[PDB]
């Protein structure tokens, strides 16, 4: 899973993939 490779790397998009997913978090930080 590379989008939840990245975005758990990045503080602020891991904090927001607590919240919606790291499928949307990704996109909205990388997309």
């Amino acid at each position: 899973e590379p989008k939840r490779e990245v975005c758990e790397l990045n503080p602020d998009c891991d904090e927001l993939a607590d919240h919606i997913g790291f499928q949307e978090a990704y996109r909205r930080f990388y997309g």
